[PDB]
């Protein structure tokens, strides 16, 4: 009822949308992996009588039910989608995205990933983006690769019109103990990534992460303290 939906308010097999900002939802999800239930989040932005997906709501029937919650709330068609890394909670439902005539994309890195691991692979590669401190334009957005974090290839996403920082799986919430999974991250380079982050965003008004609640610019300090605690 207006707060930020957690596991405890998403039926089985739901998701829910949250809106960010004019044009700007974040949708919510929720997933089970080795044996315990997360919540992950993605982007969605108005592309002007289409919308723009930033990565998949974690799984097939997850994905299907967030394109039917879309048509249910928003009722625009989706036409492109953006995974922002390669792991399930991106690209998980890419399958589903493409046989409902979504366009889908990714980093080369991300979609060599991808492939190699056994994942959804997104169809089409984003070129410009495999040096830290690239940016492209996508649509309503700006791409953005920071350097190794979470990932090797993770991407953050920049929507100008409104401010939103949408820092995917690089970023965690302001709750978080430690920094997340971290079976594919590169914590000695994550703090620098986050920083060039800082550096290039820094009139973020909201900063979204990949699984949690979003909050300010502090989820970006926040962020590089839990990882360096991790690591050390
Ligand atoms: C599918 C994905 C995955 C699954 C389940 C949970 C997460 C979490 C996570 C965990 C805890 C917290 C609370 S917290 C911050 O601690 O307070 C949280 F917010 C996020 C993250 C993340 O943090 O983004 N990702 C997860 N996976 C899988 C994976 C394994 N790898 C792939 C392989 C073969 N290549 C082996 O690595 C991954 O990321
Ligand atoms: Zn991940
Ligand atoms: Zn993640």
């Amino acid at each position: 009822s207006g707060e930020y939906p957690t596991v405890n308010e998403i039926p089985v097999g739901e998701v829910r949308l949250y809106q960010i900002a004019d044009g700007v939802w974040s949708h919510i999800a929720t997933q089970s992996f080795d044996g315990a239930v997360y919540p992950s989040n993605g982007l969605i932005v108005r592309d002007g009588d289409e919308l723009l997906l930033i990565d998949t709501a974690w799984g097939a029937k997850n994905t299907a039910a967030l394109l039917a919650e879309i048509e249910k709330q928003i009722g625009l068609p989706v036409t492109r989608a953006v995974s922002t890394h390669f792991h399930d909670d991106r690209v998980g439902g890419v399958d589903v995205l493409r046989a409902a005539g979504v366009a889908t994309y990714a980093s080369p890195s991300t979609r060599r990933l991808a492939e190699a691991e056994g994942n959804e692979i997104p169809t089409h590669s984003l070129e410009g983006l495999s040096s830290s401190g690239d940016a492209v334009r996508f649509g309503p957005v700006e791409l953005f690769y920071p350097g190794a974090a979470h990932s090797t290839d993770n991407l953050v996403v920049y929507v100008p019109s409104a401010n939103v920082l949408y820092g995917g799986c690089a970023v965690h919430e302001l709750s978080s103990t430690s920094a997340g999974n971290v079976a594919d991250a590169d914590l000695a380079e994550w703090p620098t990534s986050v920083e060039r982050i800082q550096k290039h965003y820094p009139e973020a008004e909201v900063v979204i992460p990949g699984h949690g609640l979003p909050g300010g610019l502090d989820l970006l300090q926040h962020t590089a303290n839990v990882v360096k605690a991790h690591k050390n």
